[PDB]
């Protein structure tokens, strides 16, 4: 696949659309997400595709290398971790983002996975405490969506 | 991937959860959908997994090898065809099929593409019109999911 889309949905009022396209040999990810309060939000994408019980079913960020926690530009980071987005005043978040761990094809893909929005910002992995190395504090899932091929 | 999931919604009452299972060279499909008319309705694996506008953005039957589409059993079939689901008298199908077309992975992976149940019967290619060929006269799409990797 070389393009990629997700709708991120929850139980309250976030919801957004980011899309992801193989230019080159990296992954371009774009979108935006609205009605988040203003600030840094996590952003992730968990491993399961599996939105039975809502983005709790997602488990844990996508790990193929086995490390821990970070933030996009460490070493030593998930393969999902893709830092933090920010909203403003509004709320809305402009997702522009270009990584080098996730793929859309192969072992690091991650279509069919799940791309998840947190209410706090991601400490990437710095905060000092066993969960910081795990999910950088980011705290709850406030929406999620499974990753689809796009047209 | 040898499992997969898909959480079927929509506009309506309908509603689902699909699992997928890799077993020797075929696809196991089990799962359960409820809020349905009694009787068949058509169950198909449409080409991408784009929700953003609802079950509409899924595009076409998943047709890899570019066929007319047919049952499950015919040679003659897009990949995508896997017939019909039967709703009782209280609106709930039970879905059991088993599939050698589809698969979690390779060239035929529905990884990361739309699990659609439709309002009518498919007529499995079989309905005298040209329709029939390219949709089995299925009708709307009652309720959609992206199939996304299980644990
Ligand atoms: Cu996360
Ligand atoms: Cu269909
Ligand atoms: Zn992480
Ligand atoms: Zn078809």
């Amino acid at each position: 696949a070389t393009k990629a889309v997700c709708v991120l949905k929850g139980d309250g009022p976030v919801q957004g659309t980011i899309h992801f396209e193989a230019k080159g040999d990296t992954v371009v990810v774009t979108g935006s997400i609205t009605g988040l309060t203003e600030g840094d939000h996590g952003f992730h994408v968990h491993q399961f595709g599996d939105n039975t019980q809502g983005c709790t079913s997602a488990g844990p960020h996508f790990n193929p290398l086995s490390k821990k926690h970070g933030g996009p530009k460490d070493e030593e980071r998930h393969v999902g971790d893709l830092g933090n987005v920010t909203a403003d005043k509004n709320g809305v978040a402009i997702v522009d983002i270009v990584d080098p761990l996730i793929s859309l094809s192969g072992e690091y893909s991650i279509i069919g996975r799940t791309m998840v929005v947190h209410e706090k910002p991601d400490d990437l992995g710095r905060g000092g405490n066993e969960e910081s190395t795990k999910t950088g504090n980011a705290g709850s899932r406030l929406a999620c969506g499974v990753i689809g091929i796009a047209k």
